[PDB]
This record gives structure tokens, sequence and C-alpha cells, in this order.
């Protein structure tokens, strides 16, 4: 292996923009999850049994 | 293997734009999940039994 | 292995922008989670059984 | 005017590649010009009388 | 005018690659110019009479 | 005018790579110019009469 003048990108997020304006919002939540905003996860490795990687608004009522 | 002047991208998200405006919103949630916003997951590897990678608004009522 | 004049990026988030304006918001939460803001996770490795890496608004009612 | 999450490119050159190999070359030059290599000019504005912008192998024997 | 999360590029050169190999070369030059290598010019503005912007191997025998 | 989370690039050169190998070269020069190597000019403004901006291997035998 050998890289010359190169570039690598494994697991990236970029140039995420968000322009809200004049935003009203009501959220009545009970017990569950509410997610009303920008999100971004950047991981290289996740291993192992039962793994729950990069959840969002997760509810596990086992 | 050898890369010269190259570029790699494994598992990426980019140039995500979002222009809301004059947005009213009501959300009455009970028990379950609600997801009302931009999202982006960037992973390279996920392994193992039972794995639940990059969920969103997940509800596991086992 | 050998890199010359190169660049690597494993598990990164960048150039995350967020322009709110004139934002009203009410959130009545009981028991569950509410996430109403920008987020970003940057990890290289996560291992092991049962692992729950990079949750958000997680609720585990086991 | 207003740009959101945009990109502009005025007068650009990019991704110029060149793979020579086992190249012999003789060049006997007298008085004139010889150009035997990759070239690229990037300008936004050039004005004025008599202007000679981005010449290559130019010979002006006025 | 107003840019949000944007990008501009006026007069740029990039990602110029050059891979020579096993290259013999003889150049016998007298009086004139010889240019046997990668080149790149990046300007935004050039004004005025008689201007000679970004020449290469130029010979002005006025 | 106003930029938010933005990026500008006026007159730039970047990511210039050059991989020579096993290169023999003879250059017998008399009076004129010889240019056998990578080059890059980065200017924002050049003004005025008679201007000669970013020459290379120039020979002015007026």
């Amino acid at each position: 292996v050998l890289y010359v003048g190169s570039k690598t990108k494994e697991g990236v997020v970029h140039d995420v923009t968000t322009v809200a304006a004049a935003t009203k919002e009501q959220v009545t939540n009970v017990g569950g999850a509410v997610v009303t905003g920008v999100t971004a996860v950047a991981q290289k490795t996740v291993e192992g049994a039962g793994s729950i990687a990069a959840a969002t608004g997760f509810v596990k009522k086992d």
C-alpha cells in the first residue's frame, strides 16, 4: 500500500446546512421520543452482538 | 495497491441542505417516536448478530 | 504502507451550519426524551457486546 | 442576490491528469518557443487595449 | 447580496497531477524559450493597456 | 453583504502533485530561458500599463 498526494474519507458527514425561519412549534410528548433537529453521526467501526449504533428517537420497551 | 493523486469516499453524506420557512407544527406523541428533522448517518463497518445500525424513530416493544 | 503529502479522515463531521431565526418553541415532556438541537458524533472504534454507541433521545424502559 | 448552500466556479481548471511513461524526447530549438508540458491558466478578469492574456509558446517578432 | 453555507471559486486551478516515469530528455536551446513542465496560473484581475498576463515560453523580439 | 458559514477562494492553486521517476535530463541553454519544473502563481490583483504579470520562461529582447 502507498498513497501519494491523496485523500481518504471513511465515515464522514459534511456541508450540512439548515435555514429555519419564522418557525413556531409545539411538542407535547409523553413516554416516547421526539427529535426535531439536525443530526449527524460519524463512526468508523461498530462491532459486537446486540449492538445498537447511531439510534435516534429510539424507544426500547422490552 | 497504490493510489496516486486520488480520492476515496466510503460511507459519506454531504451537501445536505434544508430551507424551512414560516413553519407551524404541533406534535402530540405518546409512547412512540416522532422524527421531524434532517438526519444523516455515516458508518464504515457494523458487524455482529442482532445488530441494529442507524435506526430512526425506532420502537422495539418486544 | 506509506503516505506522501496525503490526508486521511476516519469518522469526522464538519461544516455543520445552523441558522435559526424568530423561533418560538414549547416542549412539554414527561418521561421520554426530546432533542431539538444540532448534534454530531465522531468515533473511530466501538466494540463489545450490548454496546449502544451514539444514541440520541434514547429511552430504554427494560 | 442571495445563494443558499450553493457553489460557484468562475474560471477554473481541475482534475488535470498526465501519465507519461518511457518517454524519450529531443528538442533542438533556435529563436522560437517550444512547449512540451501540461499547462493550465485560471483568470477571472483581463481588460485593456493590446492585452495578451494567457499566451503559450508565443513569439512576437514585431 | 448574502451567501449562506456557500462556496465560491474565482480563478482557481486544482487537482493537477503529473506522473512521469523513465523519462529521458535533451533540450538544446538558443535564444528562444523552452517549457517542459507543469504550469498553472491563478489570477483574479489584470487590467491596463499593453498588459501581458500569464505568458509562458514568451519571446518578444520587438 | 454577509456570508454565514461560507468559504471563498479568489486566485488559488492547490493539490498540485508531481511524481517523477528515473528521470535523466540534459539541457544546453544559451541566451534563452528553460523551465523544466512545476510552477504555480497566485495573485488577486495586477494593474497598470505595460504590466507583465506571471511570466515564465520569458525573454524580452526589445
